[PDB]
């Protein structure tokens, strides 16, 4: 219970983001419902106000949420977002846990951009998983958004582009289960790494799951090794048997970045529209979810 | 002549009989209230109602978990006073001519293995998991899975350390044996995966309409319960599943694999039936078999 700027109130608890968790709340004299995502504002790690700054140089980017509002209400400090519809794992699980090719293109030319977006703002994302995009609503119904910087990280300075330096014995940052194989093994993350979890996410819609899910393990540390060694251990093409020969080049290409290396988003997202064209799919946008009754 | 305790309760009929007490349908008549009464017999060798009291006191607040009230004394019984809810899932299943859908068990899955993850997060393991005790709400409660009856309920770790309780053999089976684990039919010190095992086999009694292990008749107590326990271990997983959907026997390998003080992955557990439900097309609309009757 808590009113944010003499403007919102706050509403229930959601879920969790990045250094905080997210609830939904009202535009009290709009009555428009809103995102909040909450920090505690004595924490020693502050964080949602460099979270804001970013959202803000990020403005007018397609499929990033809009910021509505940020300061501080009681214990917290208050970021108000945009509201947005259903997470891309909350679609897949009401598409009974199958997408069809068509619904998986039309998603990963979307999601590739959105990657190529924030990294032409100097910015990697460091959280690729399902659980960060989101549909928008509305005219936006067919967008895919983003969501959540509080794991993001500069990769380049923005006067000069200079690259930030090569380092070694780093800790993942995201949901293991789509960490690029880099980031299991120390490497600071770059542009490459945003991409490759990307092909994870995508395989991940093409299969339910990913063999490297449900792995025993004494401990949460340990757990991350063995994910490791069984994404190190399973050939792309073993991974991607079955499917079109594209989730596999996507896959290669990213793990053959270099560091510093400036992707080929074109040609990523080439891949897959050059795969729908040849599967004959209609230029509708009707993905699997518009099809629910 | 009608019944009534001390003043102020008026006893209806009996609505079920507990571990250590039967529960009757009241009335407070002070009040004004219709309510659950637990009595017990205050000249019993081995007292425990107040104890149980104390138990559903601290898990008050819990979802799923009803309100009570210890009135202490009254003539020669103890009372204790509790919230009223509705059906239980015994009375339900029998309702629906003993099978439920697919759907319903899932349903009620995902729910009992939260009530289950929350007794266990304050502290104390069930040991008599079975449809007599759950009970769905009332009215506009209706869609929430309570449980019930702390009779045999016991602390298996401290609250502040965690340390947990021993391991211990020789036990004798004082709760109910159609659902018992094979460790406490060999009298193993029962634990959290114990509590967990037992819910496997009720949900499998929702899905088969009966237990392999139901009415094998002996002269004692003693000897049904062996037959009952020669039955589950003779009886592989994947026997006793088959022909329903895999999650059921992954469920029950895994609470079977569990260490005595091994803390449970109730999230997985939890998932591994949601993602079934997916992928089966149903919806979280919570429509149970007794919904559509
Ligand atoms: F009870 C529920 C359960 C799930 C729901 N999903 C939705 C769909 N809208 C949004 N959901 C979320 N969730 C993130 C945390 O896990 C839950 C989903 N973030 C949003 C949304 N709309 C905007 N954001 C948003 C916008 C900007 C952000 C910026 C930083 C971090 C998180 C950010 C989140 N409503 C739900 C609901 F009412
Ligand atoms: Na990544
Ligand atoms: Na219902």
């Amino acid at each position: 219970e808590l009113r944010v700027g003499n403007r919102y109130r706050l509403g229930r608890k959601i879920g969790s983001g990045s250094f905080g968790d997210i609830y939904l709340g009202t535009d009290i004299a709009a009555g428009e419902e809103v995102a909040i995502k909450l920090e505690c504002v004595k924490t020693k790690h502050p964080q949602l106000h460099i979270e804001s700054k970013i959202y803000k140089m990020m403005q007018g980017g397609v499929g990033i949420p809009t910021i509505r509002w940020c300061g501080a209400e009681g214990d917290y400090n208050v970021m108000v977002m945009e509201l947005l519809g259903p997470s891309l794992e909350d679609l897949f699980n009401f598409c009974s846990r199958k997408f069809s090719l068509k619904t998986v293109l039309l998603l990963a030319d979307q999601m590739i951009s959105r990657i190529e977006y924030i990294h032409s703002k100097n910015f990697i994302h460091r959280d690729v998983k399902p659980d960060n995009f989101l549909m928008g609503l509305g005219k936006k119904g067919n967008l895919v958004y983003i969501i959540d910087f509080g794991l993001a990280k500069k990769y380049r300075d923005a006067r000069t582009h200079q690259h930030i330096p090569y380092r070694e014995n780093k800790n993942l940052t995201g949901t293991a289960r789509y960490a690029s194989i880099n980031t299991h093994l120390g490497i600071e993350q770059s542009r490459r790494d945003d991409l490759e979890s990307l092909g994870y996410v995508l395989m991940y819609f093409n299969l339910g799951s990913l063999p490297w899910q449900g792995l025993k393990a004494a401990t949460k540390r340990q757990k991350y090794e063995r994910i490791s060694e069984k994404k190190m251990s399973t050939p792309i093409e073993v991974l991607c048997k079955g499917y079109p020969s594209e989730f596999a080049t996507y896959l290669n290409f990213c793990r053959s970045l270099r560091f510093d290396d400036k992707p080929d988003y074109s040609y990523l997202r080439q891949l897959f529209r050059n795969l729908f064209h040849r599967q004959g799919f209609s230029y509708d946008y009707v993905f699997d979810w518009n099809m629910l009754k």
